[PDB]
């Protein structure tokens, strides 16, 4: 237990670790854009059927004739007229397709390809897609990088996302985008990860905290990154490589980062420990200091250092508690949150805005959480956090769409709520677990996060069944899961447990 001895006798935090961060967290920019990306690269334009092309609409006066009206008194999207109808029709689904409004989406995947009425499921089936992708990816990637390095698996993963994203923005057909997009996340959940690891290895245990708070600020910066972008690049082709294209640039410099000595040490090679801790005397300006530590001091000071299965997890009826416990905790707050900001349309309010907003709550909202979470409790925060999310996307079902501030609002209010419940669920998870197995758990916790996404799009599927039924259970859920945090135990004041009997004693 001594290479935080070694790291901060090798400069601590230094010009090293000021070059490396800011050049591992720029790619988390990024993240966002990437992941609600088919808000804009999806968005739905308005589309009315094509009239019959042997039909002439200078003879028929337009749309009119051929195209039945809903009770808005706007045209129906899926269909039109069998026989021309002047001044009970019957009513065909629509063969020769569908024109789209280009007011104000070009392209997007849905006109490309005709994801529309029938085929209007196949646009959030993408989504869960590149969300299977990202599970896939956190375990893959996360394997990979204990056999192959953080850095070298963030080097492949800069050039997967970089390849598959560019990739994805050609695709010919469907199938085709689908393959490159969870190939696009698989990449992205192990930058995600590495970017973690590399940061908070190489940096002191003073400084964990912070790292990890920057990470999550650069996310949250993300989102006005995409909400300008998606501005200026309207068209998806063109908006998926812009996103995309920026990660070849990362994995030109990637090659220039310094592997986690950590690392090197746990895998039995104290030699590349040795070099990796040199170089960085020579890069932090500490030289003399690096040239004083050998292998005889290496090995010493890092002997002592020299987490059990998730199966421990279950079989102990203590872990398991609290594992079934979090584990709704981190699916509720991540089904729900994904709920509310992949559906920026349906407020009323321009999709650019509403995305400038939802970014500008994130950042109010850790701070309130943050003075919630210390000042009253680690608990209280998660009730209230997840309660009143519920509430308000279940108000937001409820108020009619007429009203746009109210449910602009209330929904902004949501996304809130669920950003701080995200916080939260993460210290207090890591809190509540003893040390043997909080590694494990806090990887199964983001797990369950991760299935969260993977099965919010599916449920917003069932629009078709009734508008309001997606929002009732992204309101549902999260009003379930802050009546089973009353059964966590309180961690504010208290030690970190180091083995079952503490939990236990709680």
């Amino acid at each position: 237990m001594a290479f935080n001895d070694l790291l901060q006798q090798v400069g601590g935090v230094g010009r090293f670790q000021q070059i490396q961060v800011t050049l591992v967290v720029l790619p988390l920019l990024l993240m966002a854009s990437h992941n609600t990306l088919q808000n804009f690269t999806a968005a739905i334009p308005t589309h009315h059927c094509r009239p019959p092309a042997d039909a002439n609409l200078s003879k028929n006066g337009g749309l009119e004739v051929w195209l039945p009206r809903d009770r808005q008194g706007q045209p129906e999207s899926c269909l039109r007229f069998t026989s021309p109808q002047w001044g009970t029709g019957a009513t065909e689904p629509c063969t020769d397709g569908w024109i789209y409004d280009n007011s104000t989406f070009p392209s997007t995947i849905v006109t490309e390809w005709d994801l529309v009425c029938s085929h209007r499921a196949l646009r959030q089936l993408a989504q869960s897609l590149y969300m299977v992708g990202v599970l896939l990816g956190a375990m893959v990637f996360g394997y990979l990088a204990d056999r192959l390095g953080r850095r070298k698996v963030l080097i492949l993963n800069y050039l997967q996302t970089a390849v598959s994203g560019t990739c994805a923005a050609f695709a010919p057909n469907f199938p085709i985008y689908c393959a490159f997009r969870l190939l696009s996340g698989m990449a992205l959940a192990g930058i995600s990860l590495n970017c973690m690891t590399l940061n908070v290895e190489w940096m002191p245990i003073h400084t964990r905290a912070c790292v990890g708070t920057l990470i999550g600020y650069v996310y949250s910066l993300g989102q006005f990154l995409l909400a300008g972008v998606a501005y200026a690049v309207p068209h998806w082709r063109h908006l998926q490589l812009l996103v995309s294209a920026p990660f070849f640039a990362f994995f030109i410099y990637s090659w220039f980062f310094i592997e986690s000595a950590r690392w090197h040490s746990s895998s039995g090679r104290l030699d590349l420990t040795l070099r990796a801790l040199q170089r960085v005397a020579r890069i932090n300006g500490k030289r003399e200091e690096g040239a004083k530590l050998s292998m005889e001091v290496l090995r010493a000071s890092l002997q002592k250092e020299l987490q059990a299965s998730a199966m421990e997890l279950l079989r102990c009826p203590t872990l398991r508690h609290l594992f079934l416990c979090l584990s709704m905790l981190w699916f509720a707050t991540s089904f729900a949150y994904y709920g509310l900001v992949m559906d920026l349309q349906g407020f009323g309010v321009s999709i650019y805005l509403i995305q400038v907003i939802f970014g500008a709550v994130d950042l109010p909202a850790k701070l309130v959480g943050f003075l919630v979470i210390n000042s009253l409790g680690r608990r209280p925060a998660q009730m209230a956090a997840l309660l009143l999310a519920g509430i308000c996307i279940l108000l937001n079902g409820v108020i009619p769409q007429d009203q746009s501030i109210v449910r602009t609002s209330l929904a902004v209010l949501g996304k809130g709520c669920l950003a701080a419940s995200f916080n939260c669920i993460f210290l207090y998870t890591g809190e509540l677990y003893p040390t043997m197995i909080r590694q494990t758990g806090m990887g199964m916790g983001s797990t369950m996060a991760r299935v969260g996404s993977i099965v919010s799009p599916l449920v917003s599927m069932t629009a078709e069944l009734y508008p309001s039924m997606p929002l009732f259970i992204y309101g549902a859920v999260p009003v379930a899961a802050s009546a089973v945090t009353v059964l966590l135990p309180e961690t504010l004041g208290q030690p970190l447990p180091d083995t079952v009997q503490d939990l236990e004693s709680r």
